[PDB]
């Protein structure tokens, strides 16, 4: 058995633009970077408070072939994304949530968090 971590992705608007605030299972604001110390999953739940109809479309990586995250799954309503991390390859990867919105046809990118694997 591995570990299942749960993070909430709160999105508000400030000055007409999205602001992403992550909270942990204790309701604490967390900066977003995570250390993974055994195989497991990371589950992100969207709490969209923007009124802009945000939905997750996926998780974006500048280095998608680095093997730090094995897979991304997404729910049919775009309210959840989950990362599979088997924590074999040690190292670090950065990713950004990619979201659609109902106001326009541009995708929305969150700013940057990091996954650190320690096998």
């Amino acid at each position: 058995q591995g570990l299942a971590q749960f993070i909430k992705v709160n999105v508000t608007l400030e000055n007409g633009e999205p602001v992403f605030i992550y909270t942990d299972a204790n309701g604490q604001v967390c900066q977003g970077d995570i250390t993974v110390t055994q195989a497991g999953t990371i589950t992100y739940l969207l709490n969209d408070q923007t009124l802009k109809g945000l939905k997750f479309v996926g998780v974006g990586f500048v280095t998608p072939f680095d093997g730090i995250i094995d897979a991304v799954t997404i729910s049919s309503d775009g309210m959840l994304v989950q990362l599979v991390d088997l924590d074999k390859t040690p190292g670090t990867t950065k990713f950004q949530f990619v979201l659609s919105n109902t106001a326009n046809t541009l995708l929305v990118l969150a700013p940057d968090p990091q996954i650190i694997n320690r096998p």
